[PDB]
């Protein structure tokens, strides 16, 4: 459940069972907002729970009437976080499928608001049901989203009910300052069975040998560990060592093979974020929840495209237009997604001479864009000869899709005389053409280099073409 | 060694180009040549000859809207200037060297219809009076020189 649009980015709650809803509505109000008169908040839970009682799950006026007679003018509000306990079912319940979720704690940076009551409800939801296999909850900059002693009152009941339920709490947070600040994790560390150092990353030191308690060699070894191995050392009980995952290790099968340095399914793991922004989408797009039954399939595709290039998405081409309602399909940052051309053809002729103030050449110009989606507009200006106020095309080689057009040119008063149109049973996309005359080319070249280099600046060629020579 | 490509430059006035070669430091490179002579004056039925421009492609030079305005215009270079060698050296005898006057642009081509997705640009040309100097194009590098020359006008 990562950061996304105003989606369901969090799952709610029932907020109705009529014997349990007044607990759940106090502990959700009190984990919204953290701010009230303190005198008969139960007759606020009944109130709201006999409004939200005509079916389920009400408007945000309705909820916040009720509840009145800051959280709910932040509810009012809602900015990018749709997935609270209010007015939504529970997303984590419809991964009763498959309970395996996370969250991208960018909203719940916010405590009290967005943090809070959700986070607190969910870790209720999966610690009250107990479905007998094991448990795991993770943990990173614990500290931004828990700043309250009910957290440390849970992990001293609840979680200890839920240690003899396969219940397993996995804090892999930040530097020390983070833990030793919080005395809720001095109480986790005096219940955390097992310490990894991970890294030894730009954190603060020697402290960590208070509480922790280690040897002058093990805080030696847990300092010159270092980060980008990304190897670590253990302790538990008593004891440490050094220790790893092999990363360097693969398929040994005949006497030391090719090093895979089991590479495949590590993208789930490494998760780059192009790949991941794909993947991401696709799946997003593709279902709602996510089995991995088209997700083999996108693992290759984004091997294929990670052999390929890393976000290179061509940069050979540039061909887009606007004209009128028409415009381009373009990679660039002129258009998006709607109609591209083909290439790069016409010129003009002279057939005089001077050396034993040019010639008339009764000439038009023509352009082939493939299939249309505004037809009808460019019938109209076809039939009726009417002038777009300008037709504008971009024209760029290779050395980049966001660089400056080789030539950008813009014709002006393009009245519209010729289209072919076409079709057969073989067009599986059909091209068309506009042969046309209009008042001005604007032809605005640019000598640019291969290498990116536009020594110098770009030549014009913006002259009448209707009635006049053009310079 | 270095391979085998002809080696062929041009100048134009100020028209130049981007190329980076050894020999071609910014000049004007071409893809193709298209002129050949007639004269429709022979007896199977001085100067009286069918009237033949000149024409070629070539790489994209860096002045491309001064050639239209030097069209459009009627304006002329005063002189072109071509060395082609042939393959088997960049650096070897100047096999042909060309030398056109009064050069004004009779067309260009390459940009607008979807006909030609990355393709090299037919200019053709008009001329006054050209002259080359051949040394013996012989398939080779180092080759015996002399050059034999033909200088011809529009009359």
């Amino acid at each position: 459940l990562p950061l996304k649009t105003g989606e369901p980015s969090g799952f709610n709650p029932f907020q109705l069972p009529p014997t349990h809803a007044n607990l759940i509505f106090l502990k959700q109000f009190v984990k919204k907002l953290a701010e009230v008169t303190h005198r008969d908040e139960e007759e606020i839970d009944q109130a709201i729970t006999a409004m939200m009682s005509d079916s389920i799950d009400k408007s945000l006026r309705r909820l916040s009437l009720l509840l009145q007679f800051h959280a709910r003018l932040v509810k009012w509000c809602e900015g990018g976080d749709y997935g609270w306990l209010f007015d939504n079912p529970t997303d984590a319940l419809d991964l009763s499928t498959h309970q395996i979720y996370g969250f991208d704690i960018t909203e719940f940076l916010d405590n009290p608001e967005a943090r809070t009551p959700v986070m607190m409800y969910l870790l209720y939801r999966t610690e009250s049901m107990i479905d007998g296999r094991r448990f795991m909850y993770v943990f990173d900059e614990f500290w931004k989203p828990l700043q309250d002693e009910y957290f440390e009152d849970l992990a001293k009941n609840k979680q200890k009910t839920i240690r003899k339920q396969n219940g397993i709490f996995v804090f892999a947070t930040q530097e020390p300052s983070d833990a030793l600040e919080s005395n809720i994790a001095k109480t986790l560390i005096q219940q955390c069975a097992t310490y990894i150092f991970l890294a030894n990353p730009k954190a603060d030191y020697e402290d960590y040998t208070q509480g922790f308690k280690l040897t002058d060699s093990e805080f030696e070894l847990v300092r010159g560990l270092g980060e980008f191995s990304r190897r670590f050392l253990i302790k538990q009980g008593d004891q440490s060592a050094l220790a790893e995952m092999n990363l360097g290790k693969f398929r040994t099968i005949v006497d030391g093979e090719t090093v895979e340095r089991d590479f495949d399914d590590e993208l789930l793991v490494l998760s780059g974020t192009p790949d991941n922004a794909e993947i991401a989408e696709s799946i997003i797009a593709e279902v709602g929840d996510d089995p991995a039954v088209w997700l083999p399939i996108f693992l290759d595709r984004v091997k294929a495209e990670r052999s390929d290039v890393g976000s290179g998405s061509g940069s050979a081409v540039d061909m887009f237009i606007k004209i009128g309602d028409v415009k381009g399909e373009s990679k660039d940052k002129t258009h998006a997604e709607e109609i591209d051309v083909l290439a790069w053809s016409w010129g003009m002729s002279q057939s005089g001479s001077m050396h034993m103030a040019g010639k008339v050449n009764v000439q038009d110009l023509s352009f082939t864009k493939y299939i249309d989606k505004s037809t009808p507009n460019l019938m109209m200006a076809c039939s009726s000869g009417k002038h777009y106020p300008q037709a504008k095309l971009t024209i760029r080689k290779a050395g980049g899709e966001n660089q400056v057009e080789y030539l950008i040119i813009t014709l002006k008063e393009v009245l519209v005389s010729s289209v072919s149109t076409g079709g057969s049973g073989g067009e599986d996309r059909l091209t068309e053409n506009v042969t046309l005359n209009f008042a001005q080319v604007q032809v605005d070249y640019q000598p640019q280099k291969a290498d990116g280099a536009k020594d110098g600046g770009p030549v014009k060629y913006g002259w009448n073409i209707r009635q006049n020579v053009q310079a």
